[PDB]
Parts: structure tokens; sequence; C-alpha cells
């Protein structure tokens, strides 16, 4: 029941290594990724050991850490917007899915807050 999860590497792809990105990896998400919230969201959602075959159903764009960070180290990004897009991708999803106040969403609220800190100011 677990859709193919999102690509991470596509050669046909315009990439760039830029000193936005590089920090996107190196101190953003690896920041958020050690974070005590962060493991819910360190992976795709796997809808079958969670038994949610309703999370597919509503979810379309799905978005995941996990994804991020291959991608960040695969040099998938053009710009560290692409990036950032897709952080808030994910966080969307979570409360698209779930409800204000709702465990899962406390988590994403946490990580959000941090990582809005973290990319108030980026390289030049
Ligand atoms: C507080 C708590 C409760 C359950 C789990 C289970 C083990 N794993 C999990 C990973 C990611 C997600 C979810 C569960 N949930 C909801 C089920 C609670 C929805 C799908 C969602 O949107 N995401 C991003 C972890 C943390």
């Amino acid at each position: 029941m677990n859709p193919p999860p999102p690509e991470t590497s596509n050669p046909n792809k315009p990439k760039r290594q830029t000193n936005q990105l590089q920090y996107l990896l190196r101190v953003v998400l690896k920041t958020l990724w050690k974070h005590q919230f962060a493991w819910p969201f360190q992976q795709p959602v796997d809808a079958v050991k969670l038994n949610l075959p309703d999370y597919y159903k509503i979810i379309k764009t799905p978005m995941d850490m996990g994804t991020i960070k291959k991608r960040l180290e695969n040099n998938y990004y053009w710009n560290a917007q692409e990036c950032i897009q897709d952080f808030n991708t994910m966080f969307t999803n979570c409360y698209i899915y779930n409800k204000p106040g709702d465990d899962i969403v406390l988590m994403a609220e946490a990580l959000e807050k941090l990582f809005l800190q973290k990319i108030n100011e980026l390289p030049t």
C-alpha cells in the first residue's frame, strides 16, 4: 500500500551546490535531524507499518527529511528555495492529514519553529 518514495536522484536535473544549499544540509537539516521530535519525519510515512491505508489517499505530494537529506547530498536542488519548499511540503502534509493539538502536529510545529529560526538568516 506504500507508493514509491519521492525521487532523490535525477541526472537530467540541472544541479547546483550553492553556499545556501551547503548550509541547508550542514547546519539546518543536521540540526533538525538531532531534535528529540525529528524521528517521525526522518523517512517517508510507512502507511503499511502504521496501518493507515488512508494516508496516501489524502497526501498526494509526500515529503520527509530523509528524502530532503538524500536530495541535498545528491546536489539535487538548483537553489535553496526549492529545498525550503520541500521542508514546507513536509510540514503542510502533517497539518493537512492531522488536526491541531495532535501529538504529531506538536512535533512538526516544534520542528518548524526551529526550521524558521535557522533559515531566517542564510549565507550570501
Ligand atoms: C506522536 C506519534 C504517534 C505515532 C507515530 C508513528 C509510530 N510514526 C509516524 C511517523 C510520521 C507521521 C505519523 C506517525 N502520523 C500519525 C499517526 C500519528 C501521520 C501519518 C503523519 O502525518 N506523520 C508525519 C510517531 C509519533
